[PDB]
């Protein structure tokens, strides 16, 4: 029994719309992506299927690249793997860009003819290109993938008979790049891709009406606020830590678009996210940069390094408030918790919290999250009374945005009982 609806927008080529009235915390669609794998940064350190954090990681006797965290996880993605294992055995060690390898995945997946659950609602051939409104830059970084891409699959495909006909490779880069979903895991770290065509009707805002999580690769779509019927479904396609311009700069460069979100009209919250001296904070912002590469790639130690210098550095000075301090902190924060130096972690996350209620407006996954780490760490740290405060925050901020579907929830539950217990 469905509940939403495909439709030709006002100009915008399609989009989606309800068909019933939705309460907060309704789950409207959940799929399975059409083709996913793990992104460069979370490669060998996370399973190519299950996605997750783990120990002892038996990979491919084949190919030798790809990873596995069972037998079972490595029986079941076979059907994916099957195919590519053999380029990657040819590339080893050159390891291809994900939206290359991502593209391998869904051209096999075309070529079986699965009547692919994550397609009930658009399919790919559907999927937009904007091919007329690329720039040169943008286009001839794709002739680029196109390239790489060939040499890489010669192993499987030698030419357009093997390819869906209709089909041209070129087109086909041009709707992964502005049709492509960022995956996470349960603390909110970006761990892969995939292409959800289905989902890929929703449109942008700044201050949408629907969130998107990840159950592992397995993606759920609920509604956060009160939605009346026949209303347009929106969803957020950026970390809601950008300025207006920001925003408006990447939807240029990545999706061809300016903003409508009545925020990027009326520069919402912008005099907040840069309050502070802008000498100090342009320096930071550069340094960031470096700093988060060795984030996607597991470095933490080297991060910390990086991070706590500027911390203490502007200390007497740069409030918390500012986005760019905050994003060093939330850093700072991820860092020491996967080195242990909690008590560490605590004091810096717990400085994040009312930034993050300002920032993260009504229910949004990101804050929930970081919620439930804080409250975690004070019940690490026996603060019991906080923490079932931010823990009871953290459930009603998350019943809304993962539901009773979303395994996580399962998890803090178990949190909030155990926290209870030393309160006795
Ligand atoms: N909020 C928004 N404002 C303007 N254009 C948008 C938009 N969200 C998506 N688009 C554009 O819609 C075009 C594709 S039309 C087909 C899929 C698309 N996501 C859709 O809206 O139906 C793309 O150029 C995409 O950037
Ligand atoms: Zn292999
Ligand atoms: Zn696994
Ligand atoms: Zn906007």
């Amino acid at each position: 029994p469905l509940k939403v609806e495909k439709f030709a927008t006002a100009n915008r080529g399609n989009g989606l719309r309800a068909v019933t009235p939705l309460r907060p915390g309704e789950l409207l669609f959940r799929s399975d992506p059409l083709a996913y794998t793990v992104c460069k940064g979370s490669r060998g350190v996370v399973c190519d299927r299950c996605l997750l954090g783990k120990e002892k990681l038996m990979r491919c006797s084949q190919c030798r690249v790809a990873k596995y965290c069972s037998a079972k996880c490595q029986k079941k993605a076979w059907p994916d793997h099957k195919r590519e294992c053999k380029c990657l055995k040819s590339c080893k060690p050159r390891y291809p860009p994900d939206s290359v390898r991502l593209l391998g995945r869904v051209v096999f997946k075309l070529m079986d003819g699965a009547p692919s659950e994550s397609e009930k609602l658009y399919s790919f051939y559907d999927l937009e290109s904007n091919i007329n409104k690329l720039t040169e830059d943008r286009k001839e970084g794709l002739r680029q993938l196109v390239m790489t891409f060939q040499h890489f699959m010669r192993e499987e495909i030698q030419d357009a008979s093997q390819l869906p006909p209709a089909f041209d490779l070129f087109e086909a880069f041009a709707k992964v790049i502005c049709n492509s979903f960022t995956i996470c895991n349960a603390e909110m770290q970006e761990v892969g891709v995939g292409l959800y065509p289905s989902i890929s009707l929703l449109n942008h805002s700044c201050d949408p009406n629907c969130s998107i999580v990840f159950n592992g690769p397995h993606l759920l779509l609920r509604a956060v606020r009160d939605i009346e019927v026949g209303e347009e479904l929106t969803i957020c396609y950026l970390d809601m830590l950008m300025t207006s311009e920001e925003r408006r700069k990447q939807l240029r460069d990545q999706y061809c678009f300016e903003c409508d979100c009545f925020r990027c009209q009326t520069q919402d919250k912008d005099a907040d996210m840069l309050t502070g001296d802008e000498q100090v904070w342009k320096e930071v912002q550069e340094s960031l940069k470096k700093i988060e590469e060795l984030k996607a790639h597991w470095k933490w130690e080297q991060v910390l390094a990086m991070c706590q210098a500027i911390i203490s550095s502007n200390s007497e000075r740069l409030p918390d408030i500012n986005i760019y301090q905050l994003k060093v902190l939330d850093c700072a924060m991820d860092a020491c918790i996967n080195l242990g130096l909690l008590e560490e972690a605590l004091f810096y996350g717990t400085r994040t919290m009312e930034p993050y209620r300002i920032f993260f407006p009504g229910s949004h996954p990101v804050r929930g999250v970081q919620v439930m780490k804080v409250g975690k760490l004070q019940l690490h740290q026996g603060m019991f009374p906080q923490a079932m405060k931010n823990l009871r925050l953290a459930f009603d901020i998350m019943r809304v945005t993962h539901g009773r579907e979303h395994s996580l929830i399962e998890d803090l539950i178990l949190l909030l009982e155990e926290c209870d217990a030393n309160i006795r």
